[PDB]
C-alpha cells in the first residue's frame, strides 16, 4: 500500500517475515502476531491483547478491546503510526519498525493508554484503571488513563516511567528512564506538570507539580523541576535552574 | 456493622456492587473477590492469593496461608483498616476504598509484606523470603521481610520502593515514588534508616545508612540523606541539608 | 567434589535439604530445581527456564537454551560460579549460595543475559533480544543483549537496573540498586559507559555517555557522572565531581 500507513506496515511485514526464517523459535510467534494479519490495527491489537491477558481479563477480550478502539478512533491509528515514526527517527538504539511494535515497551504501554484513556473519556473508569493496571505490571508504564498524551512520543528505557492524573504531554516529546511528571504529595486537583511539543526529558528527571515546561526544551537527567522552564530553554541540577 | 472496620467493608461492597453493575466485564470478579465474601480480611486474602500466585505458589495456598494469618493476628487486621483509612484520607488521587483494596499495589504489597513478617518471626524465613519475591515481582514493592513498618501507611506510585532488611518506619508515614530506604553497600548489621512517625519522604529520596529520620519530618524530592533529620524539618538536596 | 564449583554446588543442595525439610510449602520446588540434579549448570538451566517462560517460549525449550549454553560454554560456568562467589561474599544481606541461585534477581538476569549475549555473538540477536526482553520482564534488569560484562558480578536491589547497548563492565564491579549506564539521548554509535575493574556504583547513580569509569573507583549514591573518573578515586555528586 503506498500510503504512509500502508508503507509502514508493509515493513513490518518484510521485517518478520526475515526474523522468521532466520529464528526457528520465533517464527510461529511472529506468524500469528504479524504475518497471518493484514492491518497494522488488527496485528498491535492481537499482541497487545495476549502481553496484557491476566486470569481476569481473556487474551480474546483485550484483543477485541484494542481492535474495536482502533477500528473505532482514526486519531488512535494515527497516533500509533506516529509513535512507530518517531522511534524510527529518534530511538538512539536505532530500532526497526516491526522491533518496535513487538519488544518497545514504551511504544506498546503509550498504544494500550490511549485506548485507556478513550475508556476513561467514554464513562467505563474501571475498566480504563484495570488496563492501566495491566500496563503497569506489564510494561513498566504508570501513566494515569485521565493523562493527555499528543502523538510521537519516545520513550527510552520505559521502566519506571510515571505520568500522574493531570499531566499533559504535547506531540514529538521524549521520555526517557525514570522520568516523573507527579506531584508533591498534594492532594487533588490540578497538580502535574504540562510538558510542550518538542521537550526532551533526560534520565531519571523529576517534574513536580503544576507547572510548565516549554515548547522545544531540555530538561537534564536527574533534574529536580520545581518552577517553569521557558520555551527552548535548557534546565539543569537538583534543584533545577535555566542555563 | 457499625463498627469502624465494618463500616468501611461496607463502603467496599457498596462501591463493588456499582463498579459490577456498570462494567460487566469486570463484574464476576468484583464478585468472586468481594461481593461473595463477608469480610474484608478473606476478601483481601483472596484477592492477594490470585494476584501473587506462581507456578511454586498456589492462589489456593496463598489464600489459606493470608486467611490463617489475618484470622489468628488482630494487629494484621487494625493495620489493613489503618492502611485503608490512610489511603482514604491522604491519597493525592483521591482513592476510593474498594479501589484502594483492589488496585493499590502499595496498599497490597503492605499488607502482603505484614504476613511474611509475621512468617519471618515465627521461623518461617524460606517461605517469608518466597512470599517477599512474589510481592517484589506483582506489585515492585521490595520491602525485606525482617524490616518493621507499622500502620497507617500510604505509598504512592509504590514501584521501584525499597526498604531494607534493617528498616524501621513508624506509623503514619508516607512514602512517595521511587524511595529507598537502603545502605551504602556496608556488609551486614544494622545499616538501614529509622523513620519516625508521622514522616513524609518525597519521590526518589534515598535514606542510605542506619540513620534517624526524626517525627513529622519531611525528605524533599529527589534528596540524598546521609545524616540525621531532627524531628518536625525539612531536609532537601543533594546532600541533603536542614531547611 | 573437591573442586571450588564442586564445593559450591555441595553447599547448594545442603542448604537446599534443610530449606526443603523445614518448609513443606517449598520441598518439591527444591527438589525439583535442585535436589533431583547433579551440577548447577543444570539447576541454574532448569530454574531460568520455569522463571522466563512466557507462552511465547515453553519452559522446556528454555530450558534446553540455558542447558546446551552452560555445557558448551566453559566460561559461562566460570562466570556463574564467580558472580556466587561475588555474592557470598560481597552481598550486605550476607545471602547463603542455595538463596542467592534461587531469589537472587541480580545474580538470576546476569546469567540468564550472558547466554542473551552468546545467542547475539552467534548471530541469532531476535531470539536475543526476545531473552532480554524477559529478562527486562521478570528481574527488572534491562541489559542489553550487546553489552560486554565481566564475572564476580554484584547486584543489590537490581529492580530498575539498565545498562545500555554499548556499555562495557568488568570484573568484580558493584551495582547497586537503580544505577543507570546509558546515553544522553544521542543515536547511534558508541554512547555508554566503561567500568573498569573493582568499580563500586551507589544507589541511583547515573552515568551517561561513552566515559571512562576508572578501576577501583567509587561513584557515591545519587550520582549524575558526566566525565571520566580516574582509577580507584571517589565521584559524587549532580553532577559528580571528584572528591
Amino acid at each position: 500500500a503506498p500510503d504512509e500507513e500502508g508503507w509502514v506496515w508493509g515493513q513490518i511485514k518484510a521485517e518478520a517475515r526475515r526474523d522468521a526464517e532466520s529464528e526457528p523459535a520465533l517464527a510461529s510467534y511472529l506468524y500469528s502476531t504479524i504475518l497471518s494479519h493484514s492491518s497494522l490495527e488488527r496485528s498491535l491489537s492481537f499482541h497487545l491483547g495476549n502481553k496484557l491477558c491476566s486470569s481476569t481479563l481473556l487474551s480474546t477480550l483485550l484483543y477485541d478491546l484494542f481492535l474495536n478502539a482502533f477500528s473505532s478512533d482514526p486519531s488512535l491509528r494515527s497516533a500509533a503510526v506516529a509513535d512507530l515514526r518517531a522511534a524510527r527517527e529518534r530511538d538512539p538504539a536505532c530500532v526497526s519498525y516491526s522491533h518496535c511494535l513487538l519488544n518497545y515497551k514504551g511504544f506498546l504501554a503509550c498504544q494500550a493508554h490511549r485506548v485507556a484513556h478513550l475508556l476513561w473519556r467514554q464513562s467505563r473508569r474501571p475498566l480504563a484503571l484495570a488496563l492501566h493496571s495491566r500496563i503497569a505490571n506489564v510494561f513498566a508504564v504508570d501513566i494515569h488513563p485521565a493523562a493527555r498524551i499528543g502523538k510521537g512520543i519516545l520513550f527510552d528505557h520505559a521502566t519506571g516511567v510515571v505520568v500522574g492524573e493531570t499531566a499533559v504531554i504535547g506531540n514529538n516529546v521524549s521520555i526517557l528512564h525514570h522520568v516523573t511528571l507527579g506531584g508533591t504529595g498534594k492532594v487533588g486537583g490540578d497538580r502535574h506538570p504540562k510538558i510542550g511539543d518538542g521537550v526532551l526529558i533526560g534520565a531519571g528527571a523529576t517534574i513536580l507539580g503544576n507547572i510548565k515546561i516549554g515548547e522545544g526544551a531540555k530538561v537534564g537527567a536527574g533534574s529536580v523541576v520545581l518552577i517553569d522552564v521557558p520555551p527552548r530553554t535548557t534546565a539543569v541540577g537538583n534543584p533545577a535552574r535555566l542555563v
